[PDB]
C-alpha cells in the first residue's frame, strides 16, 4: 500500500 501511494504521486 505505501509504495503504491508514492508511485501514484
Amino acid at each position: 500500500l505505501a509504495a503504491s501511494l508514492a508511485c501514484a504521486l
